[PDB]
């Protein structure tokens, strides 16, 4: 409700 | 609800 | 309900 | 379920 | 689930 | 669950 | 959504 | 969402 | 989110 | 029971 | 019962 | 029961 | 199941 | 389950 | 479960 | 929900 | 919910 | 929730 | 319910 | 209920 | 509920 | 429900 | 629910 | 509810 997400997993390589 | 994802998984390899 | 997905996997290989 | 979601509701008398 | 969720209401009387 | 959330209500008399 | 809602009664006596 | 609500009920008397 | 209410209720008597 | 209801499932393998 | 019911799951293996 | 109700699981392996 | 009814109401008048 | 009713109501009038 | 009602109500009027 | 299941009802008026 | 699952009601009136 | 599971209820009146 | 068994498995070797 | 079990595994080695 | 268990495992070695 | 009623369950291995 | 009830099991290695 | 009620369990190795 009235919330974002902008990232879960960064996952770099 | 009125809400916004921007991503779940960036992953760079 | 008047949300948005900007996106869900960005994955470069 | 059952719910009220995203609405405006207005009354006048 | 049987809530009132990012909603408004206005009465007047 | 049988909730008021993120919500705003006026009332006037 | 990105709307808009400029008056919904306009009531003169 | 990005949204405006100039007013709702405008009574004059 | 990311929003703005002018007024609700303008009344002149 | 036993569903999936408004619901969001993100898998990468 | 045994259901999602309004969640978000995220898996990358 | 047994549910996932309006909850948010990650997982990276 | 398995199970047995004799009687429910047994009225004499 | 592998239960018995005699009776429930016996009324004599 | 195994069990058993003799009776409930016996009412001699 | 709101239901019987599996009950048993006698009423004698 | 609400329900009578798996009960027993004898009303006389 | 606001059930009867499983009870006997005998009412004479 | 008035039954009866008498074996299952009756195994020689 | 007013039932018997005489055997169920004979086993001879 | 008035039932009788002769024997359950008869085992000769 | 998702239950083993009044049931039998022989194994011999 | 989600029970064992009135019933028999017999194992045997 | 999730019980083991009335049942009887033999297990022999």
């Amino acid at each position: 409700v009235q919330s974002k997400i902008g990232s879960l997993d960064n996952i770099t390589h």
